[PDB]
């Protein structure tokens, strides 16, 4: 299984991760969805990258093959609490963070609370902002096994339907049913779910401190997340760039994988 | 006077031009304003470009040093079929257009028109839309010669202000008071002038006919035309990506020069 990776002791947690490449440090972080893990993430932007960068990219904890503490409280200040915990196992002092989605929120609540710690950011979809809950967020977050509950999803995150076969949607159902996955995942963000859009957001005043260079990208076409947030995170952060990509879903690294690697790789090669 | 360049005969009137480098044409259209010509517009965007591609940067008719004929009438379609005029005159069958402001309307203008002779596009801070005026845009088009009102123009142009120097301002002073300069372009623009935006914009069913990889830019902070306008041409034309430069005005190549060219050669090396 290719999503499994290295093992490390990280905030107490016994975490799943991939380390590739050397030089200037980049975290990838990725999205939240059943099955979800860094490799299903990062599996294409890794390799382009590492070929610069070093690319670590950590299976969050309650998602992926990091462990799944007994009574754990899935929190954003949990989730930045096992970023930094990585960070610190593994002597990076300060790097790049890449946040898709979920991870974007993480990404701009560790760069908030650890200032030092971070350089550059690439927001991706990201979560940051109270966007209202759409149709797309509560049917992914809401999402209960079977092939064609998968196959809804994977339409809802894609532009191009003809990406999403019945080989797909079956080997994201295996992943989302493995030991522990669907129940992990169900318990983090029970209805009304626009109460973890909120827990997930910073304030827009918060939100202006961040000095850092910044990148934020958005498919036009996302389901899951407005472009409207995006736009909004492009006004609140100063040294903000904004690329939207059209014919591009939630997933830019994955549809306009190409593109979103060239934008990336540049943007990191600016320092 | 480097903004004389080479001279040619198109669409009966006697171009001033600039063409340097080989391969895929890509015809660089400058914006409006008091003084504007190719040269001052693209100075720090053909020498990167010309390394990859033939580019060729010509005067509008009525702007810089191509010839403004007697009695002639600008209209949107009249520079149209300048900018074929001139492809025409070069052998130049496709190329890419960079449209810049005023120029964005134009490459939008010529696509629709001539279709089959456009590849790809890049709109900066581009007509095309019909945006409510603004102060910033009625005082470029409203200019009468002056080192402060140049400089007011500059600091309308500019984020960082910084950029304009009393040398910069008495340059394009005297180059908005050359013989015929003001003359012409006084006449261009007159009030009302929500009236020449929207002669200069297409329609919204146009707009989405447009079946070119388009790739627009604008900068956050423009104070000519409204971001707003630049996010409507990115909904509205399909094969297209939208990137805006955070402390940026209207002028992305000149302040955001090194990130423009890259992310506008990568655009075409796509091609």
């Amino acid at each position: 299984n290719l999503e499994i990776g290295k093992s490390i002791l990280a905030a107490g947690v016994l975490t799943n991760y991939h380390d590739v490449g050397e030089g200037q440090p980049v975290i990838l972080i990725h999205g939240s969805g059943p099955g979800v893990s860094a490799y299903a993430n990062w599996r294409l932007t890794i390799p382009a990258l590492s070929k610069f960068y070093r690319v670590i990219a950590p299976d969050m904890v309650g998602f992926g093959f990091t462990d799944r503490p007994e009574n754990y409280n899935y929190s954003k200040d949990s989730w930045v609490d096992h970023i930094i915990g990585i960070m610190d196992a593994l002597e990076i002092e300060k790097a790049h963070i890449v946040g898709n989605a979920f991870g974007g929120g993480l990404a701009i609540a560790t760069a908030l609370r650890y200032s030092e710690r971070v350089d550059r950011m690439v927001l991706m979809g990201a979560a940051g902002t109270r966007f209202d809950v759409t149709e797309g967020l509560n049917a992914v977050w809401g999402y209960t096994p079977s092939i064609e509950n998968m196959r809804n999803l994977l339409d809802i995150f894609a532009y191009d339907r003809s990406l999403v076969t019945d080989e797909l949607a079956r080997l994201r159902y295996e992943a989302s049913i493995q030991p522990g996955f669907q129940e992990s995942f169900s318990s983090m963000f029970p209805e009304p779910r626009q109460r973890w859009i909120d827990a997930l957001a910073s304030s827009d005043e918060d939100i202006k401190t961040l000095p850092n260079e910044t990148l934020i990208i958005h498919g036009r076409e996302d389901q899951v997340v407005p472009l409207s947030s995006s736009l909004r995170l492009g006004e609140l952060i100063d040294r903000a760039q904004l690329h939207v990509f059209g014919r591009c879903g939630h997933w830019t690294q994955i549809e306009q994988t190409d593109r979103f690697n060239r934008l990336v790789v540049e943007f990191f090669n600016e320092a």
